[PDB]
């Protein structure tokens, strides 16, 4: 076959019921996740190849960066609750990995302030129980698949993308093969 279990993707032998259709996991500490966002635009390219209006979800993970890693999971929960993911993704990646100006929860907050989120708006969300539940949701989804590596994408809680079996000599071909594989897996 052209797509084979163990090549472009792997199959969870403990499938996850009720999981989002397309679920991505990342960390602002994760170097390939940086490339996935700024260089390859994996998420948008996958969306362009999926049918109209299918749900794509993207969650942060705790297991990179220790204490700040957990702060970033809470900040991503804030970003999801306010709907400002498109405004803070790039400055958070660059603040952590390029300029290395993100060293504390206060530095994370500064990114939101600079992006136009009001201070009282950010603090109220940060301490809200809705965000507490969003943090729990992100942790549970990662736990459901015993996730230990990022970037990761799962399709229908059953298939895990395997980018290690994709040619990386051409970045555009890589993204296309990745997106086409997600489309193929979604149609199973
Ligand atoms: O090797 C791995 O663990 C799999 C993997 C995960 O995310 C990646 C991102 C890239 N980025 C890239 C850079 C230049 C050309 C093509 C791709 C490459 C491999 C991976």
């Amino acid at each position: 076959a052209q797509y084979e279990d163990g090549k472009q993707y792997t199959t969870l032998e403990k499938p996850v019921a009720g999981a989002p259709q397309v679920l991505e996991f990342f960390s602002f500490f994760c170097p390939h996740c940086y490339q996935f966002e700024e260089v390859l635009h994996i998420s948008d390219n996958v969306k362009k190849k999926l049918p109209e209006g299918v749900k794509m979800t993207k969650y942060h993970v705790n297991f990179m960066g220790g204490d700040l890693g957990k702060d970033l999971t809470q900040a991503w929960a804030v970003a999801m609750a306010l709907g400002v993911e498109d405004k803070v993704t790039v400055p958070l990646f660059e603040g952590v990995q390029k300029t290395q100006t993100i060293r504390s929860a206060s530095d994370i907050r500064d990114v939101f302030i600079n992006a136009g989120i009001k201070g009282e708006e950010y603090d109220a969300a940060w301490n809200s129980f809705v965000v507490k539940s969003l943090v729990a949701q992100q942790e549970k989804a990662a736990a459901d698949v015993q996730l230990r590596g990022v970037p990761a994408m799962f399709v229908n809680g059953k298939y895990q993308l395997n980018p290690q079996g994709m040619d990386t000599s051409n970045m555009d071909v890589f993204v296309q093969q990745y997106a086409d594989t997600v489309k193929y897996l979604s149609e199973k």
